[PDB]
């Protein structure tokens, strides 16, 4: 609630609506700001279908070879499309998912635990009644306002990935693999990672879609504390608008100095 004033400020300072959920894991206290408002959750669905995987499937049967066709190649597929002829593994394909944001990837991933529908299942599972998940990508980053297709808010997937990342979602094996593949990736760089201080670590999936749609979600672990996790979603009103990603590392910023 002190918070409220400042990301208020940020939403007038880059004509944005931001919606803000943090949980202190140690403590239980949360950030909140427009939480409960839905955004287009993007890309940021990833880093959940690939918990959802990892829960569904041996840690083995992630060498499974994955194929797929060129007409399979959906936009933005940069591991993928090198591997048309071949295949991949599919710890491989998951990984590229969540690295680097390889939509077709994300697609493979959705086949492998029922598509939109079976990823929307294992929510409903998980106790989630709120995130809205029906089309592959790219459709599924439309963001139309006002339409809740591959919608969520952000209390709902802060919830899912502390499920994943630091619950009882998965055995502490698949928790690690679900990181370590969180951790690390040029996608983050400029968005939660930016806003956090030189001693802390990141593991994050970000997302970017029409309205001006830009999200980031993440674990964050402060130097001798309890992991935090943060979810940031934003939109515009135009369908053409433009994404700044300095609004979600100010955005950051605040939860920082309120947790
Ligand atoms: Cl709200």
């Amino acid at each position: 609630q002190a918070t409220h004033k400042e990301f208020s400020q940020l939403e007038k300072k880059f004509d944005a609506r931001l919606g803000v959920y943090a949980i202190d894991t140690g403590t239980n206290q949360t950030i909140s700001y427009r939480s409960n408002e839905r955004f287009a959750f993007a890309s940021t669905y990833k880093a959940l279908a690939a918990g959802v995987l990892l829960q569904q499937n041996s840690i083995d049967s992630l060498n499974e070879v994955i194929t797929y066709t060129k007409e399979d190649l959906v936009d933005y597929s940069p591991v993928t499309e090198k591997h048309v002829d071949t295949g991949m593994k599919l710890g491989e394909i998951a990984e590229a998912a969540v690295r680097s944001s390889d939509n077709t990837a994300g697609n493979i991933l959705f086949n492998k635990i029922g598509g939109p529908k079976g990823y929307e299942k294992a929510l409903r599972h998980m106790g989630d009644r709120i995130t809205m998940s029906d089309r592959f990508e790219t459709e599924l980053n439309e963001a139309i306002p006002g339409d809740i297709r591959d919608t969520s808010t952000a209390k709902a997937i802060a919830t899912n990935l502390k499920a994943f990342t630091v619950g009882n979602a998965l055995p502490a094996e698949k928790r690690k693999i679900l990181t370590e593949w969180m951790k690390g990736n040029a996608t983050g760089d400029k968005l939660i990672r930016a806003g956090v201080p030189t001693d802390w670590v990141v593991g994050d999936k970000s997302g970017a879609g029409s309205y001006g749609t830009r999200n980031d979600i993440a674990i964050v672990w402060p130097p001798n504390r309890t992991p935090i996790i943060i979810a940031i979603l934003s939109s515009k009103d135009e369908k053409e608008a433009t994404y700044d990603n300095q609004l979600i590392a100010e955005a950051t910023e605040v939860i920082v100095k309120a947790l």
